[PDB]
């Protein structure tokens, strides 16, 4: 009498798991893009600071940022990398455990009538 | 009877809730990084325009407003999802008690 | 009499679906931002390379002071192809997740239907 609902609940759990797995894939691609851009923006900032210094040796608009800025940005994003890489590893683990629990639940649903 | 499957369903809901909490922390970090890059690219664009004008002597609006909108939206959603997650956790605790009664 | 629990579980599935739908909206906005930045950084890279080459040329010939743009010749094409692929993948995922969310919504309604009948 409740079997139908139970089956649909277990089914919905698979559906939600599928959604969050595919959301994790899209999040990973977004994280990749962010990393790729960070390296390219840092290169541009480095380039422009080098060109400003060369000009200075020679007017030419002083590269405004502070001396310390490259170090700071490097340290901040290294922290960012460590946090994001940990979260990606943890979510992968949690997703794997959810898949196992999904299988356990299906097994139990199948054992249900007999 | 169906108790064991039920236990397993309740547990998988906590597992799903845990994934989405972690995914929100990852998404917040990614949003931070987007913001940080947006500010740095804006700075670079401004610098290059300044330099161009100086050189020639011898866009920003639009972008700012569009990113203002983006910020409002992002910010709304971050708040909203945090509250939804906390509600989910509370309902999770209720479902665990009810299973308990079982 | 597992009813209250079952209603609690169906309600929590609703809450989880609501969370993942809002998380997708946040993800879509983040993707948008990533794309906007990619377009602008690519524009900057192109401008700087062009400027560097034009200045190198004029200093050689002066025909109506710059640090050479260091990247390899082929980098912009490689960048473009890599992000075209990124885009293709992001687009697949956005279509797929939207489809999975609609399926989830359908199954939530079927579950609610069944919950309303078993207790009645
Ligand atoms: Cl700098
Ligand atoms: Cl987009
Ligand atoms: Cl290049
Ligand atoms: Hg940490
Ligand atoms: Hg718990």
């Amino acid at each position: 009498q409740s079997r139908t609902l139970l089956a649909g609940i277990v089914q919905q759990q698979q559906q939600l798991l599928d959604v969050v797995k595919r959301q994790q894939e899209l999040l990973r691609l977004t994280v990749w893009g962010t990393k790729n851009l960070q390296t390219r923006v840092t290169a541009i900032e480095k380039y422009l600071k080098d060109q400003a210094q060369l000009n200075a040796w020679g007017t030419t608009v002083p590269w405004p940022n502070a001396s310390l800025t490259p170090k700071w940005n490097n340290e901040t994003w290294q922290e960012w990398e460590r946090k994001v890489d940990f979260l990606e590893e943890n979510i992968t683990a949690l997703l794997e455990e959810a898949q196992i629990q999904q299988e356990k639940n299906m097994y139990e649903l199948q054992k249900l009538n007999s």
